[PDB]
């Protein structure tokens, strides 16, 4: 493979810096997937990553999630300016009459934090949670990159559908985009190719309320470059493309990073400087207020414990990569590689 030279270059330095135990590493060109695997996925056996190796994606799953709440949209079950309380009885009377889906799916309903506070660990205080809510500032007008408000928007989608989450994922959704090896809970017979995340005292790990609608996602190099390849070429399904490209669409900018549905847009070619600044700490941790909207590339990072992962595509190009790795790695070390291979691969 000529490109393997390429990747090794960027991603080998990342291996052995932050002594990643195993990455499977996915582009596309020209119609394509190139597969380059490192390393292990398990200590303990020391079997080798593959491009069907199973890694948690954490965050990365928010772009399925965004598909699933565009699905229903291009179903008619919901639209993207209903207020959530629409789609859920029991917030009727909390401000959650006066959000919207749409501020759910993009971070921007006021204020709802990173993290459900350490005592919400139930569907009954989850919804008192919500319930007592205060908005810190004004519905639209702040980013605040939130797990609670995302998978309450996964979730109301999925009420909105008449379905549960997980099996309207794992029955409709993902093997509609071709994902077959994508799932939220991992089926026995799947269980032997689930890697294993390495915490910072390589402890192995895995794996909260909304879990599976905001982090939750197993799945390979090769399904998720599948999801790439349906975000450039498309794919059969009619109602799943409208889906895949309402997703594209551009909300409000931070920055030079434009918010879509899931997955996060920046003009290309990109500096790297601008997708570092998209990708930092100020963006991910802090509220930044909304802006007006922007070739375009689109990306998503997701870091659990013991994983790190980013995947990162340009439909004009038909270039993509996938990078999903056991060891939670920084943030800019996966900007950076993924940045020069693209780079190489625009040509
Ligand atoms: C997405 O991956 C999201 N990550 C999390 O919600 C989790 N942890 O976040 C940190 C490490 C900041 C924390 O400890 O609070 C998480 C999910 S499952 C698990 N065990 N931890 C992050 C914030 N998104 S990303 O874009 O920064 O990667
Ligand atoms: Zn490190
Ligand atoms: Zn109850
Ligand atoms: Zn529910
Ligand atoms: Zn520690
Ligand atoms: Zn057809
Ligand atoms: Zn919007
Ligand atoms: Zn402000």
């Amino acid at each position: 493979d000529p490109l393997r030279p390429v990747v090794d270059a960027s991603i080998q330095p990342l291996l052995k810096e932050h002594r990643i135990p195993g990455m499977a590493v996915a582009v596309l060109k020209d119609g394509k997937a190139h597969y380059f695997n490192y390393g292990v996925a398990n200590r303990e056996s020391g079997a080798s990553v593959s491009e069907q190796t199973l890694f948690e994606i954490g965050s990365v799953s928010k772009t399925l999630t965004a598909t699933l709440g565009a699905y229903a949209v291009v179903k008619g079950a919901m639209q993207l300016d209903d207020k959530a309380s629409r789609h859920a009885p029991w917030l009727k009377g909390s401000v959650f009459d006066s959000i919207t889906m749409g501020e759910l799916a993009t971070y921007s309903a006021g204020g709802l934090p990173l993290q459900f506070p350490e005592e919400v660990d139930s569907s009954e205080k989850m919804r008192a949670y919500y319930r007592q809510w205060a908005p810190v500032y004004s519905p639209g007008s702040h980013r605040q990159y939130s797990n609670p408000s995302i998978g309450l928007f996964g979730h109301l989608a999925a009420s909105s559908l008449k379905q549960p989450f997980a099996q309207l994922m794992e029955q409709t959704l993902l093997p509609g985009l071709g994902m077959h090896h994508t799932y939220v809970n991992v089926p026995k017979q799947a269980m032997a190719s689930y890697a294993y995340g390495y915490s910072k005292e390589d402890k192995p790990i895995r794996v909260g309320m909304l879990a599976d609608e905001a982090y939750g996602i197993k799945t390979s190099s090769a399904d998720l470059l599948a999801f790439v390849k349906a975000n450039i070429g498309g794919v059969d399904d009619k109602a799943l493309q409208q889906a895949i490209s309402l997703t594209h669409k551009g909300h409000y900018s931070v920055g030079g990073m434009t918010q879509g549905l899931g997955w996060e847009s920046y003009a290309y070619p990109v500096t790297e400087q601008t997708l570092l600044a998209g990708n930092s700490a100020k963006v991910i941790l802090e509220a930044n207020p909304t802006a007006a909207p922007r070739q375009v590339l689109f990306n998503k990072t997701g870091s659990s414990n013991g994983f790190g992962a980013y995947v990162a595509f340009v439909p004009a190009r038909g270039i993509g990569i996938v990078m999903l790795a056991n060891r939670n790695y920084p943030i800019p070390a996966r900007v950076k590689a993924a940045h020069a291979i693209l780079a190489q691969l625009a040509g």
